[PDB]
């Protein structure tokens, strides 16, 4: 809806940065629309992913990174706090030893730092949501 | 572009209808962009899906249907036609025993009916693409 989808903002993250993103899947559960947010290295989509978020929704959700062009080993999760049909906020923290993804306000998802935060440089969040709110927090030191 | 995606349109399919479609892939291969092509029973998304059809650019397509609100026997193809960052053409005919999908003027995939086309009532084509033509002909008895 309001903002395009794929959405790609340049941005950077240290300890305490937060990103929120409010949003809704464009089909119900049964046709397994996705979600995926990636933490670039560059502006460039074919750049390095210090965190790759991707949910199947009502099914599962698989986090990641590439590295020097190639994926890594895959963490799962069949954790699904995202209910059928309804918007979803989901806030990504960086904390100093992982990433920390709340859904609807409850914890849901960490991934242990495999590359410094400090080198990404863009976030792009895509696949068959709509997307109304995305913020990045800049108030650390 | 030009058309929304998701991309719904009521249709009718019988023995010699075609359906074409022009598109784009919204991310390069490395990123697995996809793409989806089902014929549904209904208007409703949630409905039966007589052909689903789905490619994960630069790696796999599944071809299945959905009854009764259950996925049946998928079938899985490696053939890989599409090419990276390029547009495409498919085109998707209703032969007396299967349909016979096209991509750039080559044959590359078919699946036997198992349901009647007559069956279908609207056409879906979603994921990570962009499209610019869409159509089904209407040309026979």
């Amino acid at each position: 809806s309001l903002l395009p989808v794929p959405y790609t903002e340049a941005a950077s993250l240290s300890t305490g940065s937060t990103v929120t993103i409010k949003g809704r899947p464009l089909a119900c559960f049964l046709n397994e629309p996705y979600l995926q947010v990636d933490f670039h290295t560059e502006m460039k989509e074919e750049s390095d992913i210090v965190f790759h978020f991707q949910v199947c929704f009502g099914r599962r959700v698989v986090m990641n990174s590439r590295e020097y062009g190639a994926w890594k080993q895959a963490v799962e999760s069949k954790n699904m706090p995202f209910q059928d049909g309804q918007e979803f906020e989901l806030s990504i923290s960086v904390l100093p030893d992982k990433y920390q993804v709340m859904v609807n306000g409850q914890s849901s998802y960490t991934f242990d730092h495999r590359i410094k935060p400090e080198a990404v440089k863009m976030v792009q969040v895509w696949r068959d949501i709509s997307l109304t709110k995305f913020n990045v927090s800049y108030l650390k030191r």
